[PDB]
């Protein structure tokens, strides 16, 4: 139970959100070890007048949500971090300054999944 | 008791629904936390086809309800709202409870402000 | 240190105040907690009127502000930034703090990837 | 389910009451946290005048509880074993609310582990 | 690097015969599971009189109770395994049934804990 | 506003320091968290010399100070905190900070129990 959001500029996001999907799911797969069926993300492409950085970041500028079970250590959080980080860079040349990752982490039993509280 | 909704599906789907979600879910509230029948906070987000990727084993109904309240409820009446919104979605529109996901997440009083001031005031 | 905010509002409201709501919720970061005036991180969420519920006594000025965070400060650091929100909202813009609603969220610095690295180094 | 307590107070008056009050502690958590008759988990800890230090306001009748149990009850249940055991200490033995100090400690399920499983199993 | 504080309380005439070998035991479990240095052992015993410890009928007087303070950040997964491997080494080396043995992990952020003059995040 | 401590060491040790070091520890929390001087609470345990298993590179000298306070605080007071107690102790007794623990047990506020009412109110 992997959630993510992705946010960017649309004209910039929108080219090439369908990779950038793929992407962030193998990274899923490969450090957390998530179902490969279990593919859950959710872009927003922004209007430039609704997205405001700061000037040393580009138009490339995407922040990264996930939302997570509560449970893995730190040094797995810190892997996929990094994985995610090298990943979009290899793949799209997007530098890691315009990169942002924010992982949330919630208790099982605060999330409904198939019908069931997810400790269950 | 503060609750804030968030409901996000696929827009073809959700738009059709949402006005009568939006009474279900709020319905579910009062009855479950019992908060004020005229306190509903909820914001809808119909995505395009193109923006919402979901389990390849599920379908184009998938609908996440996020809900953001304040911590101190007990983990049983927690529980209880998730199986009663999933109930409840499931019967009114025939919506599996395989594509329903729902999150809560409790935010200490002290870090929401209402009406001018902090939550725990 | 990072701070990550999102407003929503009611399209026809919040466009044509959200540059200089920019300003203003960036003013008051920088003066509560003393960010570096470069590190303006916003997002805006104008909804349509159908994807927007709010309470009777709330009006179509309504904005929420989701305010994002490294843990780590005070609670009296983070209620005096509550209310430097509410009063400079509406000293700026007449809207009621009745009208006002700001959630804050606080994680970890490890749990947050900046530059390349985890927030913690 | 799970509550453990401990109990400070200076030798020469926690000695003479102890056996009475672990029965009058357990009696509230059966009342309010509705545990198992059968459970009763309490360690006391007499201490010698020289390694107990209270404020001069207070007596040398001061006590310390603290609990520490699962997380997950509500705030208005844990609010109401604080203010049980303050009546019923107070009650029985004489003494002063201003002279009783409760702590909880809440612990995740996963954290404990009891009868060689953990707790959340 | 790990700081892993043991505070364990039982019985006294239970609890001092073994209580050496006892901490022996535990830090090899910490050191196979945690992987905390083996020269970082931090433990206190609290031998108890009988008329300070109250347990339930379905315990003895072999009854232990083990808190382990550590920092933030193992997995849930890890912390499974030194639940189950301190049950099993204790039962195996002193015949205390797994019943007897109570374990609960308090984890601490690391900046909460000073350390050798400094703050444990430093 | 409260703050709780127990000190652990070797009891050949401790004995000798305790009430000049509850002193010092107290003057402290005085000048870091600007707690009243009236509200000192201090337990000590002087412990056995086969119940105080520490490595080979802490002294017998080797102190444990448990300090159960309010959530709420920074960070950056919290380390000041650490910061001032490594050094009063090490000035005043000629302990090395080597041989000084510390570890703060942050509390929700309505989790303690206080003259007869939680902590929050």
């Amino acid at each position: 139970m992997v959630q993510i959001k992705v946010y960017g500029l649309a004209e910039k996001l929108n080219p090439i959100k369908a990779e950038l999907s793929n992407i962030l799911h193998t990274s899923l797969i490969e450090v957390l070890q998530i179902s490969p069926e279990k593919r859950f993300h959710r872009f927003f492409p922004l209007d430039k007048l609704d997205f405001y950085y700061p000037s040393d970041r580009t138009d490339n500028y995407l922040i990264i949500e996930i939302i997570m079970f509560e449970g893995r250590s730190v040094e797995t959080k810190k892997q996929l971090l990094r994985d995610i980080f090298k990943k979009v860079d290899e793949k799209f040349g997007i530098s890691v300054y315009d990169i942002e990752i924010t992982l949330f982490e919630i208790p099982k039993q605060n999330w409904g999944i198939r019908g069931i509280p997810g400790d269950e």
